[PDB]
């Protein structure tokens, strides 16, 4: 049902790729047509590296299935259902009718369950080798233009799922907190009544010769 | 058998590409169908440069076999088994039936043993020209952002095979030990009760003008 | 497939008997013949207490199944498939042909799924009541010969899964760190340029009357 | 040939279970009847834990072969050679005639080769998990009677392979060198012109109340 | 013969692409089938730029031969041997039978000798325009991380042909000698009893702000 799909998405929305989703997946799916499961796959939030590695793994295993099983056919009378092939197990190249015709036919060749095993194993691989990134993990290096940082922060911000108040509040907090000590000092040098442009301009002053000269002079001044 | 496969994997798991695996390979395999051996190949831990050079060598030698042996056929009556070709020796393009049909047929043309010789020689080439990397070998250059270092260390960490306690213990130890003297000093400047974020922020302060100015000032201060 | 087996082994290799393996197991298996599953059982790393308790639980439950279900047969004409018995559910005493003949026959009596439930429950019991041991957990008591300790440490070391550099590095670190304060003092009494033998001999001197006399005398010296 | 057997023994005599014997084994054997190979097994120097683990592994793998392959026979006319069984692959229960009759018959079912693979894998397991002990590794604990030590040393001495001069020379050297500092001091308290009995008696004095009292008194004396 | 091939390889092993190999080539080959010569080509140590330029030159000259000689055929009765084409002169696209059939046929069209002339000219071009690199020629620039240098040195080391003692001896010597004066000073600042890791760490300290500040301070100190 659609609510099951939304439920899956809800399971994916949080605790993403924690050692939870695999059994929840296997427990929620309980078998499906390869198309419906491929839909249950593609209906997610559209992750990049995860789904990349997913299609990779699935494709490789499909190729392995293709290699291991030649399953030559013909010249038998076209009265039978042929046989599933590694590319056929995928949602592509196949139709629901023959799929039901397969799953219904006996012996019960489990193409969908095998695909489920495949996507499960792949999902496990992803769970192991994938490390997600949050907005709190965004920080600027030792020296970079603040423009790229704020741009990166905003573009990264809109990618994260949250409310508006949570968004702009976190924007404020993380933006002022996660800045480099230098820029942070230059930002905190004045009262927090300034807008973004002012801080950006204050940060635009950074990186220039006058900055380094001023800091170096001040350093040698307080030192000597 | 599967345990033989797992045993091979176990032999590959440690002492990887030491002057051990070649005879152990030849001694464990004791001949196989090209498909089963190709499986015994692809069933490994999924190394990159090794298997790259492997497929490279195999492909080249296959091409050499193709070039050296034209072995034209026809117009003989299709009552015989044809002849193996360089691309046929590989697991691809071939089926187990004709392979057994070949190995069983006399004179005993050894396609699998030749492929074994090929993969052996290739594996030797790999053994010679491949230098593996451990987690202990991970170190940061003279000046780099600590973010890339910790990210590299973690992503490199999860790639290495070990236990959880061993993992995070080694994480702690190698992370604090393998740091640059500067960052290491900045890290050891405070008691080791801080989390990763604190050290990251302390390392985020590095690379800026204030840092260099402070160190330079301190240097000229202790000098003059 | 073999890769599924290696995948299971990989799942067992780390996070062993954490609240992960049960759903992963049930999700990866998706049902199997009792023989293939018994293979999937015996193909593991060869744990002792776990598999012990496993065979125990399975045997007990099998006995319970034997007791609860007399299922007397005869004198029916030998045209039917008989019925599964508790000892028959196990991989032993049974053949794949009749097993497929059973699973294929209707009503679909689920012997393999029941065995899966059994091994699952047993695996859960193991997950609950089993505490694994690492190399870091190895420590010598208040007074023992260092020989037994280093022997235990080495024999315990080779049992743990890791790389060579990781092995000998951990060997060094854990060996020097996990020693008793006394022996550790006697070990750190000299520069860490000595080999194992020197430290062993230094530790061989411990426990004798001269040692206790020296320490006691020194104690009474610094006291009085 | 016998010289091949003696050569194998010679290969076993030194570098025992180093990462050498496996290729040398597989290369020297070049296939054999299970009886002749079982002889090549039992003809060794009669090691304990190694051969123990060997028979263990072989028996387990044999049981696995028994389980995996029911290979039911009958009611076929007794004109054929039956089929090898896991217990049959071993030197026991089988005769050379049927073995040659098997290996000669086609398709060439490789029983001896499989047994070779088995003993190879087992030998690898032994190579990994077995740590041999030398005479140099013999040392007395913190406090033990010297009688047990010299007895252990002698009984351990005769077990090691060497010449007579090498034996008694090593006896002298290792006996005087590997002793505990206390006993070593008591031994070196006099010129090395004494026989074993004198040192034994001198060591017999150790462990008593007078000894500990004397050492403790001397300690407190040099201290206070 | 094979020894002639190994002899060629031996001629290539040293004095590579010196004004020697061309006449030695022409004198050793003394004509060959294009396949055997193409083998005599590909059987070398697998050089990169040389063989690159070689295939380049050969391909270009082949294209020139293709352009200059249209040599249209047909509709002659297929009783004759056709004619060699630029792509046919190469080992590819041709078989030994027709090649011998050509060389044997009169007038003696010299395809192999022409190919020999081609590869000779190409080899001359290579001799002129190719400058080989040794391990002694490996040096680090004014400022680079020592990691890349040692990695480059090792990977370059294993590429060079020499013995083990020669290898590691040259490793030591060239590694300590070819280092930059700065790093060399930092390396020679301590006794040459340190391992690679220590020097690497000492070199890891280089490039940072503290380094430059220290050197600059010391400079201004000794200056002022």
């Amino acid at each position: 049902s659609p609510r099951t799909l939304n439920a899956w998405v809800k399971v994916v929305e949080e605790k993403a790729f924690s050692p939870e989703v695999i059994p929840m997946f296997s427990a929620l799916s309980e078998g499906a047509t390869p198309q419906d499961l491929n839909t249950m796959l593609n209906t997610v939030g559209g992750h990049q590296a995860a789904m990349q590695m997913l299609k990779e793994t699935i494709n490789e295993e499909a190729a392995e299935w293709d290699r291991l099983h030649p399953v030559h056919a013909g010249p038998i009378a076209p009265g039978q259902m042929r046989e599933p092939r590694g590319s056929d197990i995928a949602g592509t190249t196949s139709t629901l009718q023959e799929q039901i015709g397969w799953m219904t036919h006996n012996p019960p060749i489990p193409v969908g369950e095998i695909y489920k095993r495949w996507i499960i194993l792949g999902l496990n691989k992803i769970v192991r080798m994938y490390s997600p990134t949050s907005i709190l993990d965004i920080r600027q290096g030792p020296k970079e233009p603040f423009r790229d940082y704020v741009d990166r922060f905003y573009k990264t911000l809109r990618a994260e799922q949250a409310s508006q108040e949570v968004k702009n509040w976190m924007t404020e907090t993380l933006l002022v907190q996660n800045a480099n000590p230098d820029c942070k000092t230059i930002l905190k040098a004045l009262g927090p009544g300034a807008t973004l442009e002012e801080m950006m301009t204050a940060c635009q002053g950074v990186g220039g010769p006058g900055h380094k000269a001023r800091v170096l002079a001040e350093a040698m001044s307080q030192v000597t």
